[PDB]
């Protein structure tokens, strides 16, 4: 179906009306709280805000307010903390989001700065020697080593609750040539990338949720956990027929708006599951293919 419907929506080149239909029917539910005036400045873009009923809520006294949605994929048994590039301001509430929530990974979609604009503050440390710490929520962050590849990063950082003086180690996964409203190079580049957080173990069911951003945390955030969410479900039944890839990035708006941005992007979605499920069935010698055709050396 998601095959045949591919090459059926391209035959007749109607993307853009499939998705403006997602659109349409997408759910539209209150963020009431990220309206409230107290935490415009907590916001990087007015009209991306988190819904009431989703949104993740600091473990904080003064304010329990940060743009961030929890995507609960209930029949895939994995959930997704998707949210905005921190702000100058936010970095602290970023990391305590983080630790509150026991994430083990971090995916970053979109470079600091893009089109000659700051699509994200610098919340990670690029130099060993030159730690972070977040005063007002009382966290440290340490680079601990990073493997830098030709088009993503992989850091490993050490983030430590100085309150209590535990330390866990998070795991930064960047991908840095995801153009905003754009698509990756390649489907190959992309389940390339994917992968690598796959087999780091972040997503695994033990830890809290992997947090995932891009600028806004909706367009190549949701693209990267739709595409995730399907190959899982599909892994989940071994059965690459039963994923129904617009009902689930219908299922995936009910908890954060936006998510995927361009008609272009979902396009894109069906492209990387399409070849993903390759593997999943038993396929893994394209595993190796994909990992060429990234060019990451
Ligand atoms: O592919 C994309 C595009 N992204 C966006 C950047 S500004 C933006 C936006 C800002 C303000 C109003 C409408 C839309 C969005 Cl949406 S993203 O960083 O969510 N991934």
């Amino acid at each position: 179906e998601m095959e045949k419907e591919f090459e059926q929506i391209d035959k007749s080149g109607s993307w853009a009306a499939i998705y403006q239909d997602i659109r349409h029917e997408a759910s539209d539910f209150p963020c009431r709280v990220a309206k409230l005036p107290k935490n415009k400045n907590r916001n990087r873009y007015r009209d991306v805000s988190p819904f009431d009923h989703s949104r993740i809520k600091l473990h904080q006294e003064d304010n329990d307010y940060i743009n961030a949605s929890l995507i609960k994929m209930e029949e895939a048994q994995r959930s997704y903390i998707l949210t905005q590039g921190p702000l100058p301001n936010t970095c602290g509430h970023f990391w305590e989001m983080v630790w509150e929530q026991k994430s083990r990974g971090v995916v970053m979609l979109n470079r600091v700065m893009e089109k000659g604009s700051l699509k994200c503050a610098q919340y990670w440390p690029q130099k060993e020697e030159k730690e972070m710490i977040f005063e007002d929520t009382n966290l440290k962050l340490t680079l601990i080593s990073e493997d830098i590849k030709s088009y993503y990063t992989v850091r490993q950082l050490e983030l430590e609750n100085l309150t209590t003086q535990e330390t866990r180690e998070i795991l930064h996964f960047h991908y840095t040539t995801w153009p905003d409203f754009g698509v990756p190079e390649s489907p190959a580049s992309f389940l390339n990338f994917l992968f690598k957080v796959r087999e780091s173990g972040s997503l695994s069911p033990e830890h809290g949720p992997v947090v995932v951003h891009c600028s806004a945390g909706i367009g190549r955030s949701g693209t990267f956990c739709l595409a995730d969410t399907c190959l899982l479900l599909m892994d989940k039944r071994k059965d690459p027929s039963s994923v129904d890839i617009k009902k689930v990035l219908l299922d995936m708006r009910k908890f954060r708006m936006g998510l995927i941005q361009t008609a272009d992007q979902l396009r894109f979605s069906y492209l990387a599951v399409i070849e993903g499920a390759k593997f999943i069935m038993g396929d893994s010698s394209v595993q190796d293919q994909w990992k060429e055709l990234s060019h990451e050396d």
